[PDB]
């Protein structure tokens, strides 16, 4: 139901507490640029034969002015890394539909390094701008991580990915972390795209940046568990997040931010969808969200206004009916016990209760 103030199981933002929370709001004076793929300045497929190859053309050459990458269509098996850079980067997919232009691996947190070194060592030479991000993952031992996991690896502000797909396949065990798209910086914009994994796809806002802003139009985005996470301020407007059911069917989770309780704006979504499999809808056993409470060890280890309390917003969309219409948010990766505020006066960013709301949805989840 979307009455406010809701109940304590699922807590709805009142007519007026939603003027709080707008993309101009989430924007915090931030004003993207209108994307505009009206150029290639290089080209995967004509000048370039790895994407990386583009990448690293575009940031060597130094400069002010918005460099375009365009990828030809086709099924890259390769990681992109965009190292810190002052040089603004498009990068885009050259096919009708976001389809046509995917980069995906079959590459978990559980990778090996001498694995991840055989897979992707050949796309980075010593001398390259990139080196040291591939190195620090290809010394690690035993397993690369979570960060490591990651397909397209963007720490430069300003970088706009358009028209592809990102996928990280990992499905191998129900255990595996494996990241599709990871964004470390402010201002990344990200239209129509599509992020394609199971567990932890999209790591939106994986930086320490106070001000670390994201923003997703008409992107396409699945997975299983925790697959939207991370800190960063993520608008997500006519996206649509897609609960996958064929790695597993019992217990979904969409969103996993770890927002710092100091940040107002963690993530947005706006006029979007949330959607999956039919086994979700018979089963009603997926969760919109729950805290990703990095750093903390327990319930125990807690502390409010100290300890990440993820924040979001999900505001008149289509939630269909995959999810537990009653309980919606489910319990923190530390185990402290999801607490929605319905008080009729609070405060939103109260670090005692979690901050998990709704304005306005409709459809059968709603």
């Amino acid at each position: 139901d979307q009455t406010a103030p809701g109940t304590a199981s699922r807590p709805i933002l009142t007519a007026s507490e939603s003027n709080y929370f707008t993309t101009a709001t989430y924007l915090q004076g931030w004003s993207p640029p209108s994307i505009s793929t009206s150029k290639a300045d290089y080209t995967v497929g004509n000048g370039y034969n790895t994407i990386q190859a583009a990448v690293n053309a575009a940031i060597n050459a130094g400069g002010t002015t918005r460099k375009y990458i365009k990828i030809n269509a086709g099924t890259y098996q390769e990681v992109v890394y965009i190292p810190n850079t002052k040089v603004p980067l498009t990068i885009y997919g050259g096919g009708s539909s976001p389809s046509d232009t995917l980069i995906t691996l079959n590459m978990p947190a559980q990778t090996t390094p001498s694995a991840y070194k055989s897979l992707v060592g050949s796309l980075f030479n010593s001398a390259d701008p990139a080196y040291s991000m591939y190195n620090s993952c290809a010394s690690k031992s035993g397993t690369i991580g979570t960060s490591c996991s990651t397909v397209f690896w963007v720490k430069a502000p300003a970088v706009q990915i358009v028209n592809l797909s990102i996928e990280n396949s990992a499905k191998n065990t129900g255990d595996q972390q494996a990241v599709a798209l990871q964004t470390n910086s402010d201002q990344i914009q990200i239209h129509n795209a599509r992020l394609l994994g199971h567990q932890d796809t999209l790591y939106a806002g994986s930086g320490s940046s106070s001000v670390e802003r994201s923003y997703y139009t008409n992107t396409y985005i699945e997975g299983d568990i925790d697959f939207v996470f991370g800190g960063g301020s993520a608008i997500f407007e006519s996206c649509t997040f897609y609960v996958k059911a064929d790695r597993r069917s019992d217990t979904a989770v969409v969103f996993a931010p770890d927002t710092d309780p100091h940040k107002m704006y963690g993530y947005f979504v706006y006029k979007s969808t949330i959607t999956g499999d039919s086994a979700w809808s018979s089963s009603k056993k997926a969760y919109l969200g729950r805290a990703w409470d990095s750093g903390v060890s327990s319930s125990s280890a807690y502390v409010p206004g100290t300890s990440p309390n993820g924040q979001l917003i999900i505001k008149e969309s289509t939630i269909d009916g995959i999810i537990n219409t009653s309980g919606p948010w489910t319990t923190a990766t530390s185990g402290r016990t999801y607490s929605g505020n319905n008080a009729n006066s609070r405060d939103l960013n109260n670090d005692n209760y979690n901050r998990f709301w709704e304005y306005n949805n409709s459809g059968n989840g709603a």
